[PDB]
């Protein structure tokens, strides 16, 4: 009941309010926002987000929220997970995982890495890496100028001359997932920031110089380390490894705040790992970072300053790498440790997977539901403790259909010539909420051609989802006189829907059935969360039979349900995809 000159605002507004205000009128919420200098942004990506409000999406509902950036609850943070003693770990635990690791080390390579040159170091670096504190420039800024100050800080690591090490802290600043949360009464609005610590610019470039076989694991060795491999063809490789057991299982590792877990002993173990693969001309500056890490100096953003009892920074250049290899080694023995499988055996009762400190391993039922229970304690006195969670026991698949890992779980999907497989799946809410909210930070503002590269991301990962594959169709659906932008995750160069050949190895026109029940399953959310509407689903279609069947090759008729009702097949062309921001 508001007033005449007053409704010339409502027709800008494009979501339900969000004030819950119980004596003023809040009419609802516009697309744009204010950017924190003054400057008026989109709040999404226009295009893929107007078109999920043509169907009964509110992207108001979608599960994600920012992180709480401001210092008061940044520092509780660093007070809740970081602030504390290092685990005590019973004593032999090194020796122990030294052990299991000469059981999986690759002599092939033994004593053989060394120093790279700038060339292959800077392959896609992140120039926008953040710098320092204390110091000046930023990654990029420091290959062009400062270079040679990274040069004699090698040439001093390597002398193991002194220096000034210390972590920089700061709250990271991005939306997050409350699926789990608002799922359940919890419909908070904001959450805690993951606080990351990092090394100075031109630090984070002298380590990666010489470790970065190690670091960025060129010559994969860590025993199931999967961060390498493209996630549309990962579940296809653990799908056969389950199907070799006569009775297989899952059991899930879920240790608690991983990084805030590492040990001093335990970096020193990584240290004697990297030595292993490192030219011994090497070894002291191996030794002498290390040493470092034992104890860093953090300076918060805000200006606090406290002495780490060594963890693992986020922002270490070794971090990855460091965190898989401590993990299989702690996960293996304590498979081991729980069964009593001999250490060399373990390949041969069970398979491991891992990315960071996330993963798990496969083995027969009766050895797995072992390892789920002897499991918990065994890994709380190896100083990686894991999530009490009411079965007071690791989480235990019974179907290779319910693995979860690297955030996703398998997703069944029947080919046209009646050929099986397994897509990377999660829950379309989060898809959905990925897709409207990822603009391109490696940039500022948005295009057609940045959403297009968005979309043909999104088809790639996620074309076992109808309702993304339509939308991501009637995204690259636009501007076909406009290349993609390549600040996206891939990018296509020639005809889209051919590159997804090109990469998934099939035509997309070719993916013809996929699980029910795994869909099912994925698009809950989407109704208890209230995302979508009932009509959302023929919404889209339409949308799409729509532009589909004027005669033409229209990119929309991959989809074999929109092709069939409009009575036109798309004939692909050119089309190879490429890279662009992934990590």
């Amino acid at each position: 009941v508001i007033r005449e000159h007053n409704k010339w605002i409502l027709k800008k507004i494009r979501f339900q309010g969000n004030l819950n205000t119980k004596k003023m009128l809040n009419p609802g919420k516009l697309s744009e926002q204010l950017d924190r200098e003054g400057r008026k942004r989109n709040i999404y990506n226009h295009q893929i987000g107007t078109i999920m409000s043509s169907a009964g999406i509110r992207l108001e509902k979608l599960p994600i929220v920012r992180a709480q950036t401001d210092t008061k609850t940044f520092h509780e943070a660093i007070r809740d997970k970081i602030d504390k003693s290092e685990n005590r770990q019973n004593p032999e635990l090194h020796n122990k995982l030294l052990e299991i690791f000469h059981t999986i080390a690759q002599p092939t390579l033994k004593h053989t890495y060394g120093e790279v040159t700038w060339e292959q170091l800077e392959a896609g670096v992140n120039r926008k890496g953040a710098a320092g504190f204390l110091e000046k420039k930023n990654i990029g800024e420091v290959l062009d100028s400062e270079k040679h100050l990274v040069e004699q800080l090698v040439r001093d690591l390597k002398a193991g001359r002194k220096i000034k090490y210390y972590e920089t802290a700061i709250p990271k600043n991005e939306k997050r997932d409350v699926s789990d949360d608002w799922q359940a009464g919890d419909l908070v609005v904001e959450k805690r920031p993951r606080v990351i610590q990092y090394p100075e610019a031109k630090t984070r470039l002298a380590i990666t110089k010489v470790m970065y076989n190690w670091v960025k694991q060129q010559p994969v060795v860590i025993p199931g380390y999967e961060g390498k491999t493209p996630l549309f063809n990962i579940f296809d490789k653990v799908r056969k490894e389950w199907d070799s057991f006569n009775e297989p299982v899952a059991v899930s590792f879920d240790t608690k705040a991983w990084d805030t877990q590492v040990t001093s002993k335990d970096l020193q173990l990584i240290g004697e790992i990297q030595k292993y693969y490192y030219k011994k001309e090497w070894h002291k500056f191996i030794d002498t970072i290390t040493d470092h890490m034992t104890e860093v100096p953090v300076i918060t953003a805000d200006g606090e300053v406290y002495i780490r009892n060594g963890q693992r920074g986020s922002g270490q250049p070794d971090t990855s790498a460091g965190n898989s290899m401590l993990n299989v080694l702690t996960m293996m023995y304590a498979f081991c440790e729980s069964t009593g499988v001999p250490y060399k055996s373990f390949n041969r009762v069970a398979r491991i997977h891992v990315c960071g400190d996330d993963g798990f391993l496969i083995t027969e039922k009766g050895l797995g539901l072992k390892f789920a229970n002897k499991g918990m304690q065994i890994l709380h006195e190896a100083g990686k403790p894991q999530k009490i969670t009411e079965g007071e026991k690791m989480k235990v698949a019974y179907r290779f259909e319910d693995i979860e890992f690297c955030s996703h779980t398998p997703v069944p999907v029947r080919w046209s010539d009646n050929t099986s497989s397994h897509m990377a799946g999660r829950d379309t809410a989060v898809i959905l909420s990925k897709m409207a909210t990822r603009l391109d930070s490696s940039g500022e503002r948005g295009t057609t051609a940045y959403e297009k590269a968005v979309a043909f991301s999104f088809l790639l990962m996620y074309s076992w989802n109808p309702l993304v594959r339509r939308i991501c169709l009637l995204v690259l659906s636009q501007q076909p006189e406009t290349d993609p932008s390549k600040h996206a995750t891939y990018y296509y160069k020639g005809d889209p829907i051919g590159a997804y050949k090109d990469v998934i190895g099939r035509n997309l026109s070719e993916l013809k059935r996929t699980g029910f029940e795994k869909l099912a399953n994925l698009n809950l959310s989407l109704s208890t969360l209230g995302v979508w509407t009932k009509h959302t689903s023929k919404r889209i279609i339409q949308d799409c039979v729509a532009i589909g069947k004027e005669e033409g090759n229209w990119l929309v008729k991959p989809d074999r349900l929109i092709s069939s009702k409009t009575g036109h097949l798309y004939i692909p062309d050119k089309g190879f995809t490429l890279q662009g921001k992934h990590y």
